[PDB]
């Protein structure tokens, strides 16, 4: 019923566009919209998010998260560790990569979703959720080198699974951080589930 | 460590804005960032709301009430969380139970109110509160619901059983083209990794 009539490029940055998009709308009537996407993207989405679940035996289960500045934001940042996919790299690929280049740890696969949303009111920008499980008892795991490209300046912040809500909340209060909207979604269904 | 040095404003339209952000890395170097933020933002916590919405009957299992919604950014349909912008003066309580009412027809009664959590917030500024509110279906209020839809919205309503909400999810994508919202696809992960 809905679709695409035409883009408008509006402006122009070097990794960040503006487009007026017309639409038409359900009952024959055409509209229009203001779309952001990335100028970057080649791929099956622009970036991957992960999930990284780090198990050391008898120890909680944690979630690896990482806080950097967002200038965006114009503050500091919880995240699951995430970065845009390089041009002919698979999601799982790139999800290790940014795992280990963010954190220093060596993961393994678990799972991976399809091209998921970060914000469809705004802007084109998809990513694949990837799970990853990382065996904290391994040698490679046990000092984690985490790789920074130029520019980027993470700490990384181990949570228990199992009050994960309650962990960032915590922070939240203490540290004046913000909380990624997908980690928060994430914590508040650990809670709800069952 | 790092701050903002100063936002120049690059595009202006009547719901998006671009700007060039120059700030201060940690270590003591200037550098600059593209950044987008919504127009409409004022004395609120946030831009926006996003609804969980658990819908709870006797002798049913509980259901994640969902949305299906040609999003223009995207060129195509999405599956979300009940969501939209918080009115000025509005609380994010009030805004969550009035978009929710106007997308579904559902009457919540909230439960928890996040604080404001980031989008993608290495893109924009934009943040929501998510706002879990359960739906009383036995209540004669929530038996047929209607949405009350804006001028321009058009918007489906999916229900899915939370005990198996990722492959219902997963079983959408495999029968049409549609794409899934990153909060709904951590939500549905985490009440699986539960
Ligand atoms: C009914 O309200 C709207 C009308 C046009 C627009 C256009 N671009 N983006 C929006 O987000 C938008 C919007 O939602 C805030
Ligand atoms: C380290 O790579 C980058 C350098 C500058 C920028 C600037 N604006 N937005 C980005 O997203 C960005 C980026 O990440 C894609
Ligand atoms: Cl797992
Ligand atoms: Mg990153
Ligand atoms: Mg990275
Ligand atoms: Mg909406
Ligand atoms: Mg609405």
């Amino acid at each position: 019923k809905q679709y695409i009539i035409s883009e408008e490029l509006i402006s122009e940055g070097k990794w960040v566009k503006l487009e007026k998009t017309t639409y038409m709308d359900p009952t024959g009537k055409t509209r229009t919209w203001e779309s952001v996407k990335r100028t970057t993207r080649k791929q099956t989405a622009d970036g991957v998010a992960v999930i990284p679940v780090l198990q050391r035996t008898l120890h909680y289960e944690c979630i690896v998260l990482v806080k950097q500045f967002r200038p965006p934001m114009g503050g500091y940042c919880i995240e699951f560790p995430a970065g845009l996919i390089d041009d002919g790299e698979t999601p799982e690929a790139a999800a290790l990569r940014e795992l280990e280049e963010e954190t220093g740890y060596k993961g393994d696969i678990a799972e991976c979703s399809p091209a998921v949303c970060m914000d469809p009111g705004l802007s084109n920008c998809t990513i694949h959720i990837v799970t990853v499980t990382i065996n904290g008892d391994d040698a490679e795991n046990a000092r984690p080198k985490p790789k920074p490209g130029d520019g980027e300046f993470v700490e990384v912040i181990s949570l228990p699974k199992n009050d994960l809500l309650q962990r960032l909340d915590a922070l939240v209060a203490e540290e004046h951080l913000t909380v990624d909207a997908r980690v928060y979604s994430y914590a508040l269904a650990l809670k709800h589930a069952n």
